[PDB]
């Protein structure tokens, strides 16, 4: 219930199931919320090894850490301590769905997060449920104010292994639990990329930049 200082640190838990595979990850995480930097690192703690691609649960783990100029108001900065909660859909180009709820909040000068996801719909000789994936390129997500709330649009482009790429249209909800000032549109242009993990990928660290400009 305090500041966002140039340094901190996060704490995040999550429940999902993906075509009926349920797990929990634990991860903590740290970065520079001004300068837009941050990285995690997550554990399985139930329900590993996955057997899905990774990937597709990577932009589930933090917006507190975008990087605005001081014309752009920074509504998910300025809803602290109390903070924001967030609701996701991913539409995979082959039906494969996503549904994530996520609340963020600061306590004891930390962030912590608390995510739900479901997965569904993956077909089984498809990237996702074959670990055929290679990471997401970069990306900009369309960023506006809609019905008091800030919205997101984000065509992600999965890698494959063997060459090609796999789309999500992912769209999002951003909602302050207090009103604060939204900004007009802009772009929140990100790069995310797992920098190690494990055989299984029950431990995987990840690095994201990420920065807000006007098109």
């Amino acid at each position: 219930m305090a500041i966002i200082k140039e340094f901190m640190r996060f704490k995040t838990h999550m429940e999902g199931s993906v075509n009926g595979h349920e797990f929990e990850i634990e991860g903590e995480g740290e970065g520079r919320p001004y300068e837009g930097t941050q990285t995690a690192k997550l554990k399985v703690t139930k329900g590993g090894p996955l057997p899905f691609a990774w990937d597709i649960l990577s932009p589930q783990f933090s917006k507190a850490y975008v990087k605005h100029p001081a014309d752009i108001p920074d509504y998910l900065k300025l809803s602290f301590p109390e903070g924001f909660k967030w609701e996701r859909v991913m539409n995979f180009e082959d039906g494969g769905v996503v549904t994530v709820t996520q609340d963020s909040s600061l306590q004891d000068g930390e962030f912590i997060y608390k995510v739900k996801l479901h997965g569904t719909n993956f077909p089984s000789d498809g990237p996702v449920m074959q670990k055929k994936t290679m990471g997401w390129e970069a990306s900009s997500e369309r960023m506006y104010p809609e019905d008091g709330a800030l919205k997101g649009e984000i065509k992600l482009r999965l890698k494959l292994k063997d060459g090609g790429h796999y789309d999500a249209e992912v769209k999002t909800t951003y909602k302050a639990k207090k009103p604060v000032q939204l900004p007009g549109a802009y772009n929140a242009n990100y790069k995310l990329d797992i920098t190690s993990h494990n055989e299984d990928y029950t431990i995987v660290e990840q690095y994201e930049r990420c920065e807000g400009r006007h098109s």
